[PDB]
């Protein structure tokens, strides 16, 4: 096997990838970048996307990345299609194993994501980026004065109701159990929603079928109740599964310090924010943010890890 | 005189306040921008842009603000061409006196800024976007393997003159003083790339002209020494003016925690991570960040901002 040394590597090509490498090419430090299996991240599973400041319409997931990609390489980004699998962080210099080689490097940005799980139903694979969708600060104005249907037990899923109440008509929040997973001031507010108005609750229930017509989702029908198979039918503009994400940390059990599978960092106002428990490897993006989760708040901690880096390799 | 109530209002028109207003559009939250005297921020002041990830050719500071504008305008923000000259923070709703009204409001994102000041000299004003800069790790690749020169004697200076040396093949750092204003570990690296390379000092020295042809910077002309009018004569390709910022905050003094003028925020990995000392007021961009200063960086504060004012409107 081969093991190349950089003094500056990468892991991932979603924003916070791109924006890191773009950021460290113009500082002159002939950034490696490993893309992971999903070459162009998250975005390339959504369809349009209009909350990228400074481009108003006609923008979809995939041509951003397809534009950032473009970035990267003018200012000579070193892109290699591999998968991480196996790393050493403490030793120098850092030994990464994918699968076509090995990789040490100096300085170390992790942008590997926190990508969304879905239910497996084949009718909620037929309706995606057509009325399901997993985030709903992404795509909730799409369905402004409108019912939409949210489903999930802990505390995204009451997140994304309680934000989805303020746009759509109203909100059905579906659940297999008789009660929610989430917060005590989040609950609070929910039920509150519930009781003057909003949001209408729905326990005990499954989802078994999402169905729609040729532009999109106009339904979802559930079934069970504590004891007994009812099966409701809902007439709703969109489905928001929101059922949690899976941080790509596992890599890094027993090197860094993890917050729920999430990567935690330095953060604070006084500069090397995205640097992570060790001196040397830094964090950015939705690896490391289980709140805001949005392209542009990755392409700015992408540009901060960059700049964290390029001081930490001039000694400062 | 007149006085208007906004849900949320944001001051500024850079990047961050724009950001914010999408995304506070986007969340049915009807926002109300304030533009301030600068329309369009600090990026109305330079001409191209190569840092902004996914737009890798033809993009200048104007351009990106006239979309940024056309984005904010498109989700119906309503814009207002004004200036704050007192505020009243202790109070609810939050008072806010401009020159054309007063404005009150539930939640505010501060988005100010901090402008870059210059010498003075006509012969600077000159060559503004063509060779003379204020900020290096935005222009410093245009410059690569070319003859640099730095003025200022703070911390800002010797950061700009280390991020240079990596770049371009030689950096003069021209300054008054016969030594620098600037942290300790700053000056041990400085001191380390002055004899072992890259870093030409040139205290008590004073800028008195900039020269350069039709395309831009060709040099400078210093003057002065301890007791004598040496004169000096630089060939250069670019002047990086490196003398300090102005945090657009003194109508919060008194009213928030500031730090050296630049508003203090909670920061953080568990959200509210623009909020500053004051519930319901929050801060994003160059304004509460003195590390990073990018057009990328304060759209995601930007976006941070108005997430955070969302679900603290909505009892969150
Ligand atoms: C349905 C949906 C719609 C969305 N719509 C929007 C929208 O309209 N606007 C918006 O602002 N945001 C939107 N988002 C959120 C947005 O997708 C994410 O915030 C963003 O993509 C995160 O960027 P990232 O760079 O942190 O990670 P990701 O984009 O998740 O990319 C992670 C990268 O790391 C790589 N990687 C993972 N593990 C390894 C490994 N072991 N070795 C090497 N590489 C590895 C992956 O292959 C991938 O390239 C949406 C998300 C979803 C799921
Ligand atoms: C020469 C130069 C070149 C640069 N080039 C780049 C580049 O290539 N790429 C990059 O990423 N960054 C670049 N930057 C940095 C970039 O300009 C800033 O990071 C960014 O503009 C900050 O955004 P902001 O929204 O925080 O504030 P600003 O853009 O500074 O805007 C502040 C806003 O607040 C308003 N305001 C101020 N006071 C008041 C008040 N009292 N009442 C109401 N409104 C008020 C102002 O009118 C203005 O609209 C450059 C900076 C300079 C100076």
């Amino acid at each position: 096997g081969t093991t190349k040394h950089s003094k500056l590597l990468i892991l991932g090509s979603g924003p916070a990838g791109y924006t890191a490498a773009v950021y460290a090419a113009r500082a002159n430090l002939q950034p490696v970048l490993i893309t992971g299996m999903e070459k162009g991240g998250q975005l390339t599973t959504t369809t349009e996307v209009e909350n990228w400041p400074g481009d108003p319409n006609d923008l979809t997931g995939p041509l951003l990345m397809e534009r950032m990609h473009e970035h990267a390489t003018k200012f000579e980004t070193e892109i290699i299609f591999d998968h991480i699998n196996k790393v050493d962080l403490q030793n120098r210099p850092f030994r990464l194993n994918g699968d076509n080689g090995e990789y040490t490097c100096d300085a170390l940005i992790i942008a590997t994501g926190a990508s969304a799980r879905y239910l497996g139903l084949p009718s909620e694979e037929a309706f995606k980026g057509r009325g399901v969708s997993a985030c709903a600060t992404c795509d909730g104005f799409f369905y402004r004065n409108q019912k939409v249907a949210v489903i999930g037990g802990g505390n995204t899923a009451v997140e994304e109701a309680l934000y989805l109440s303020n746009i759509a008509s109203e909100v059905h929040l579906i659940h297999r159990r008789d009660g929610f997973r989430a917060e005590k001031i989040l609950i609070k507010r929910l039920m509150d929603k519930v009781e003057n108005g909003n949001i209408i609750l729905h326990t005990n229930r499954t989802l078994e079928e999402v169905t729609g017509d040729q532009m999109g989702v106009t339904g979802v029908r559930l079934r069970d109740t504590q004891n007994s198979d009812n099966i409701e039918s809902l007439d709703v503009a969109g489905l928001f599964v929101a059922i949690g994400h899976s941080p790509n940390t596992a890599i890094f059990e027993g090197q860094l310090e993890l917050e729920n599978g999430y990567i935690k960092v330095q953060s604070g106002i006084h500069g090397n924010a995205t640097q992570t428990s060790i001196p040397g490897v830094f964090a950015a993006g939705d690896v490391m943010d289980h709140i805001y989760r949005q392209a542009i708040t990755s392409a700015g901690t992408g540009c901060m890890a960059a700049l964290d880096a390029e001081r930490y390799l001039d000694g400062l």
